[PDB]
């Protein structure tokens, strides 16, 4: 694989292999007053402050440069001009890859097939900024003449996780807007319990596929459809009540829907790079459009950053390969985002998403298998729900787990004169301190001692005691979580990923893993009906069939 | 480490090191037509069955029996024993580990220290039964006498989880009783987005806290009630509208909630085993004391199937030992819990808690370190949504992780006929299928040839189109996730972590990992306040806090 190949990488392994043990990140700070301002980037984005603290990870200065020198080798800055250049990098699909234009504020030509995309992107953007207006304003009426005070998206994928984690994330931008709701499961819970909570006459469905065929999603948007019919009758009723994210026209027309509330997107947006496009319909609907441009301008000034900043201060480049020090070299399989921010509590699933999806892979450009690892399992919850849950295992077990901690300095709502925020901050500093410093066995033997323990009893209990600490952390702080300062992280990390990819020399914008499952469900539905017991697969799905046929009918 | 010196672990290890490289699931399957049913188990609770299938798990016979002698050989049996009859198991804390007693609807007597707790036990249940009643048949009335339409839970950690995790999977149950609410962020977000919905003269508080000293659910409780008398004014009305869930009678008291408020639960009741216990309370508000008690008869079965089935056919033992398997000779760091039920959405987060906090341990009962991995990361999301987030990495990418799918047969919204279950179902099975078949570069080929693709076309795309397979998943199936069942299920895992801590020689019931961040907490909150630059920790905690200091004055 070209990776293993790479002569900066196997210098980075010798490095590793050679030195391993001196990284200990105690040692390391009392050595070097000044590892804080060597390892760390603060960046003005004039909305704000965004300070990548990256000093507590296992790194010197010579790692460093290793690690920069392979993301050279492996011509990051060229895969980085293709993808701005709306060359086909989605090598397997023969597609572009230009999320990048969805939010190209300066409006910049981007060509694909030799033709500028910027002005579909802005005749999209203006449909929406149109119909938000509409809604919001109560222009847009129901069926029996009444304002919009519920949308309801419904979809899979990319067409639900980024508009969820971005509308819960930018809820208090939401007064004046209608509430949202995203159903995605085919789980008719999902749908059942959502409708059960309606008003079909101020209720406005959005129905996110680009196929408009895709079968989660269109069958909750017929039986959807179904439960307005039920109490508006008249077919005509639909057209005021469902719009489609997609370009099937015909599809869209045969559900119901006025064609002229179809917006579009194109082949070039993958699903977990969507929220940018038309599949943030939902996001401006709640926050209006102009917060929904300003989550673009975000995006659009970390796209510069990465662009035109060298390699060594290139923030979505240092996260990439901090993560691929931790992968490939120490073995690490997963990565823990931890937002210190309840409006946050989707970012992690995010993620999975967009990292796991995008880089769970194993086929490289020239068709050959990686003899290396890929992309890491990605987890969380927001802090501090975490700390109380699991991270006794982050301390005290045994694995290593590079975490990613993220907090504003600023909250929503600085209730109490700031106590609330102020504890949280401490919790979010001294989790990371505590993860670097751990407690040595003279330390915790000091505190027993103290506490009045007998002999006995402090030498039965020491050892549990002790912290060995020496765990690797990003803390990365900003200023205040404003729509435009989301659009700056989100996009963050889409290009860590990005690097991530072209390091690994997979494809980071296909998702060929997902067919298999597709297939062997369409064959096993139509067997699910009737009584017959099911012989046609292996023992252990016929087994689970011939269950469910049985216990289908138990009391 | 005892582990590592146990002669049937080596045996296992020897075994793996030697036969690993034969064990594919395609020619396991094909090799015997009576896989499904030898590694197969099924459960009658009478009120719902469970199958727990195991045999797409790279197992075969002689490594199963190979298992359950190491469970045999590190003593599993006995240790359970111990935690049934009340021993103080929590070595390191010199505590009796008892939640098996919460849900003990027999009434057999279990002493702690020559004294029967189940007296105790019951006076609570009775006490939680008398203030549901009349919290939901609107008898007790808020401060200008309207009834109680909103609870809202204060809680944090073992406080919180639980009873948000089967309040979110008893939804169906909750027709009648107030709406919930969980508050367990200190994050202000959370108690102030939360108060904002809500009218003071109809909302019930309950603060939850094992200690009653947790810094964040005092913080929410402190708050909580400032915003309440700022409506109400009267300190008697608090007596109205605040509850607690604690074990310590004399904080609770200092806080100022009534006496008669406190719900009281017991040392031996670890935080993330407390659902089952005065925790449960607002389970209890929200689907009604006789649903709570069906929950807890649930888990009550699945306690007595644990102590009373051989171990080769004990439900909890046996996922113990799969882990077990995987963990310590494959080394798989994950767990991936995939719930295919919209309700159970906070199945996994709960096992967060309950596995990691309980098995992410590194000391053993002896004082010697491990040698050898311990707790997995347990993660997850219910399906079909994991499936189109992050199921390409587990098909496609280069990590073994360990899957458990879960669903119900029969659905609490059958709704358009059954069509919409029909394809969850369809789903859950082909998953594992496709985890466990692959598709081989053959069959690849075969698909674009008949699909038309020029050579040049079909040869670029077919590596990519090949599925290695070969990946293991449990597939557990039960008849409906009722009270019953969902109490059986949440009992089960409890006894597989309690399992696999006992091959492990850790503690599974102590928690001395969270102690430092906490202390360190307590020393950097004073060093926020006021616009000095800190210069007392490691350069980078001393950086984070001067650009906090720097950036809290800055208008955006």
């Amino acid at each position: 694989a070209a990776l293993t190949r790479d002569p900066q990488f196997q210098k980075l392994q010798q490095w590793y292999r050679e030195h391993r043990s001196e990284l200990n990140l105690r040692r390391l700070f009392d050595a070097n007053k000044d590892r804080f301002n060597h390892f760390s980037l603060t960046l003005n984005t004039n909305h704000g402050h965004i300070l990548v603290d990256y000093s507590k990870n296992l790194v010197t200065e010579d790692v460093m440069r290793m690690l920069v020198d392979l993301a050279k080798s492996r011509g990051v800055e060229a895969a980085r001009e293709r993808m701005f250049n709306g060359e086909k990098i989605n090598y397997t699909e023969g597609r572009a890859v230009l999320h990048v234009a969805l939010r190209n504020r300066s409006n910049t030509p981007i060509l694909v097939d030799g033709k500028d995309v910027m002005p579909e992107v802005n005749k999209v953007l203006d449909k929406m900024k149109s119909f938000c207006q509409r809604v919001r304003s109560g222009d847009w009426k129901g069926y029996t003449g009444k304002t919009i005070t519920d949308v309801i998206n419904i979809g899979i994928g990319g067409s639900d996780l980024g508009p969820l984690m971005v509308t819960e994330a930018l809820k208090p931008y939401s007064s004046g807007g209608p509430r949202v709701w995203y159903v995605s499961n085919i789980d008719g819970t999902h749908i059942a319990k959502t409708l059960a909570q309606l008003n079909p006459e101020s209720s406005l469905f959005i129905i996110a596929s680009k196929t408009f065929t895709t079968q989660e999603t269109i069958t909750n948007a017929e039986t959807a459809k179904e439960w307005f019919l039920q109490a508006a009758k008249d077919p005509s009723a639909v057209a005021k009540h469902f719009v489609a994210l997609s370009t099937n026209t015909t599809k869209v027309k045969e559900f119901g829907i006025d064609p002229q509330n179809m917006f579009e997107f194109w082949d070039w947006v993958g699903g977990r790079y969507s929220l940018w496009s038309a599949i943030g319909l939902s996001i401006a609907l709640h926050v209006g459009f102009d917060n929904f441009e300003q989550l673009l301008s975000g995006a659009h000034w970390m796209d510069q950053h990465f662009r035109t900043t060298p390699l060594e201060k290139n923030a979505p480049v240092l996260l990439a390969l901090l993560g691929i020090w931790y992968i490939n070299c120490f073995g690490c399989e997963t990565h823990a985002m931890l937002p210190y921010d309840q409006y946050l509590h989707r970012f992690a699933a995010y993620f999975q998403q967009g990292d796991m999806e995008s880089n769970g892979k194993y086929i490289t450009k020239s068709g050959t298998r990686v003899d290396h690892q890929t992309g890491p399992i990605v987890w969380g919850e927001p802090g501090t729900n975490g700390q109380h849950a699991f991270y006794q295992l982050i301390h005290q077990g045994t694995k290593m787990i590079p975490c990613d901690f993220l907090i504003p300095v600023q909250t929503q709502h600085p209730i109490r004169k700031g106590l609330h925020h102020k504890i949280l901050l401490a919790n979010f500093l001294a989790q990371t301190e505590a993860l670097m410093r751990g407690k040595s066995t003279e330390e915790a033997r000091k505190e027993l001692q103290a506490a009045g323990k007998s002999p006995e009893d402090l030498e039965r209990l020491l050892p549990h005691k002790v912290f060995e600490g020496n765990r690797p952390t990003n803390s990365i702080v900003f200023t205040k979580l404003t729509p435009f300062m989301l659009g700056a992280l989100v996009a963050m990390y889409e290009h860590k990923i990005f690097v991530q990819g072209i390091i690994w020399d997979i494809n980071s914008f296909d998702q060929w893993g997902v067919e298999l499952g597709k297939q062997l469900a369409k064959k096993i539905e139509p067997e699910l009906d009737g009584s017959a017991q099911v012989t046609s697969h292996d023992a252990s799905t016929n087994g689970l069939i011939n269950f469910i046929k049985q216990q289908r009918e138990a009391r």
